[PDB]
């Protein structure tokens, strides 16, 4: 009688990343990854429980809302601005809630590039927008405490006490001094303080298995690089699972990547209860798969199930 | 027949299908004089995408292509021509029965965003990696150089030189550059997709109330501005999550009009009712313009199929 588990019917070209507002470009593996994988956006259990900083809006991923309170010039170039942040729905962020940070807060170390825009509260309001960068590794990045900093090239035209939106676009840099690491969590309350209420880390537990990611290439403001952001599940999956809230019948679901044309299965994967995929693959890099393919739920299995090798 | 359904999403869990914005408020404007015929956020109740509608929230008002060259334009700023492909990177075939590449903007205005590039060619000394650049950009969709159905559009930058010819280019929309009279913002005026003096084709049809006392109901989002005075909004017929849901489900439509109730989960009560029409739009019995003041925690629930003779309870 339990509601059957399902995934949406969506090709890679119909999916978007749950960790940054980007389309999914390729499926991807990296077996030799030395880092602990514990991202906080795109986290949802198979029975529909959102975790980490995950919320449902594609427009909310790596977004901030708040007001500017302080202008501090950089030593050499640019200007820093303190921003008090609210929840994305505009209500005050309550730091006593059991979340790591306001929902949508970025979940990686780096310099995030985007646009800060403002519409004044006070017969038509005045507006302004400028390019902006948020350094999530900065000691001033303390979203769990209700405050962050962003920097601009613009030196003066940011207003205080006025509603402010950050729309993310890409990364500002991937140079050594910009500290881009997609698997390093920001310190949500500042450097000396432990992050709290985190979605759990994910890993394969069967020899020969590795994580399977939905990879998107992220725009760069300048420099050399081909940076990517890998998510455990696309945003449409998070949205689907939340809607469905189907009971999980074991800790591991078997899914098949199918070509609808031929009806052929290209490979199978384990979809784990906590909301991530593993496959039996001994290499790194993109999965080369037809454009019409998608994952279909097959059955519930267990941690001891042996995946057909890719 | 598979039962028709809507997703269970509060207003605060929905996004606009015509620009990448959250839904802020439900909205009516009974005395609107324009024909309402937007092309994004168009989907029948049985799951048929229409106009330039596609499924990705990242694809709405996005472009992908390659800059060809810097071009002269009499208007202020530095101007660049870019060819445009489909969003998936394949060549746009002007013989397909669509008005323009899916995701193309469906309104007249100066769309503000960011152009970014990642070069095709890589440098061995740079670890075999490509050079990149990004800058703010504006696309005037009313320009005679806005010809997405012909595979080319033009954008302007404040930046004067640092845009590279022949390199992969992405436009990420952010808001509008201006809503002054001279910036020709009109959310119900379609661009001329093939340029000045040409007829648009393959359009999703116009929408309108039929029953006396009814008006369209919109999902409204406020859109950021680069500068100037204004509080511009973009109104969609259905949010992007509804397009995505109807597409997935493709439930047969059992009449031309479905009855839906806007419900408060906490109270459990119906705040108002609306008609959800087969072509994918809502009407209500309301004789005022402005926001519908209700909890963002409320949502639409499918009640039953009705017909063109059914009278809505007044809001
Ligand atoms: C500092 C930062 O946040 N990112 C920098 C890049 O500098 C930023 O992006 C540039 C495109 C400019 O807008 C710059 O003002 C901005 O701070 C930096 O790019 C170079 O920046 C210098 C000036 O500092 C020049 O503008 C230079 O042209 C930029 O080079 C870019 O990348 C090249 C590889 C080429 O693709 C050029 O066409 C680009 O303009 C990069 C490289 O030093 O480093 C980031 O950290």
């Amino acid at each position: 009688s339990s509601k059957p588990f399902t995934l949406p019917i969506l090709t890679l070209g119909e999916l978007t990343n749950s960790r940054f507002p980007l389309p999914i470009d390729v499926l991807y593996t990296n077996p030799n990854e030395s880092a602990i994988v514990q991202c906080q956006n795109g986290r949802c259990t198979l029975d529909g429980e959102l975790q980490g900083t995950t919320q449902l809006l594609p427009t909310g991923i790596c977004a901030f809302r708040g007001k500017v309170t302080q202008q501090v010039q950089d030593e050499h170039r640019g200007t820093h601005w303190n921003m008090t942040v609210t929840n994305l729905n505009g209500t005050p962020f309550d730091p006593t809630e059991d979340v790591p940070a306001p929902l949508g807060t970025p979940d990686f170390s780096g310099q995030i590039y985007g646009v800060i825009s403002q519409r004044n509260t006070n017969n038509l309001p005045a507006n302004r927008a400028h390019e902006a960068v948020i350094a999530t590794y900065s000691p001033k990045f303390t979203p769990k405490l209700g405050n962050i900093q962003f920097s601009t090239w613009e030196t003066q035209d940011v207003s205080s006490g006025q509603p402010t939106k950050f729309t993310p676009v890409g990364l500002a840099s991937v140079d050594a001094n910009s500290h881009f690491d997609q698997w390093t969590l920001p310190s949500y309350s500042g450097a000396l303080t432990l992050n709290m209420n985190l979605a759990p880390s994910v890993a394969p537990v069967f020899p020969g298995e590795c994580l399977l990611f939905f990879r998107s290439f992220i725009p760069l403001k300048g420099g050399y690089g081909n940076p990517a952001i890998d998510c455990l599940m696309p945003q449409e999956w998070v949205q689907h699972l939340y809607q469905e809230s189907a009971p999980s019948l074991s800790d591991v679901a078997l899914v098949r990547y199918v070509n609808p044309e031929t009806g052929r299965t290209l490979f199978e994967a384990k979809l784990h209860r906590n909301g991530f995929l593993t496959v039996a693959r001994n290499s790194a890099g993109p999965v080369v798969a037809p454009t019409n393919g998608y994952f279909r739920f097959d059955s519930w299995v267990n941690q001891f199930y042996t995946l057909a090798p890719m």
